[PDB]
């Protein structure tokens, strides 16, 4: 269709950029397997609170990320983007279970319509949320392995945002008032990361209190993203700009 055909040269240029500037990392390289130990089923010991040494703010933030991450040139991009997201989820899970920093039972227990433009706009904001969250988190982590891991993730999220946001720029050029309306509607309705997670109210409040991510960070990044599209004085969006 017509939008897909408009976007293909932009998808190509961005895929080309993303590949030529790639600096590939592996989840397994950020996991201190030497510290791992058998659980009680295999003759070791089960988890208990004494095994966790990281601040609860840091582990709450990581559990939120993990939950979110677990859930044609364009096809080439979606496949690449998907694999990067997946990579993040593996690294986080493996770090967490090897180090025993959280109760692994909790996170392993099986018992517990958008237009195309609307979708690209949503993803640009959502990746920017990811990038701010992981940047702020990495900056508060003193444990160097984990700090390294989260910093890798943050750098990928910057790249994700750049890619989606560039597609949105081409949408603003091809089909302006549609794109603006989509930005207005997302700006009004976006919530903090993990707002949809059942029973995470306490964890969200804790990561907000630490300044990693909350309503103030969300409000500012929304203003910055609108501004970065050159839309800061656009009449229907000035109410989301600080
Ligand atoms: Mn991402």
């Amino acid at each position: 269709d017509a939008l897909t055909l408009e976007l293909e040269p932009v998808v190509e240029a961005n895929m080309t950029r993303h590949l030529d500037t790639e600096d590939i990392w592996f989840a397994h390289d950020y996991v201190p397997f030497d510290q791992g130990e058998n659980f009680a089923f295999l003759g070791g010991r089960d988890w208990d609170p004494s095994q966790s040494t990281l601040p609860r703010t840091i582990t709450d933030a990581c559990e939120i990320l993990l939950i979110l991450k677990d859930n044609d040139w364009w096809g080439r991009w979606l496949g690449r983007w998907t694999a990067e997201e997946h990579l993040h989820a593996i690294a986080l899970r493996e770090y967490l279970v090897v180090t025993r920093e959280v109760d692994p039972v909790a996170n392993e227990d099986v018992r517990v319509k958008y237009t195309q433009v609307e979708t690209l706009v949503y993803m640009a904001f959502y990746e920017r949320c990811g990038a701010v969250f992981c940047r702020n988190l990495a900056a508060q982590i003193e444990e160097p392995i984990l700090a390294g891991l989260i910093d890798r993730i943050a750098r990928d999220e910057v790249r994700h945002e750049e890619f989606f946001a560039n597609l949105v720029t081409h949408c603003l050029d091809y089909t302006r008032d549609e794109t603006i309306a989509a930005i207005a509607a997302r700006a009004a309705d976006l919530d903090v990361l993990g707002a949809d997670i059942e029973a995470y109210r306490d964890k969200l409040q804790n990561v907000a209190d630490a300044g990693i991510f909350g309503k103030p960070q969300l409000r500012q990044l929304i203003s910055d993203r609108i501004t970065a599209w050159g839309l800061a004085g656009e009449p229907s969006l000035k109410q989301f700009v600080t």
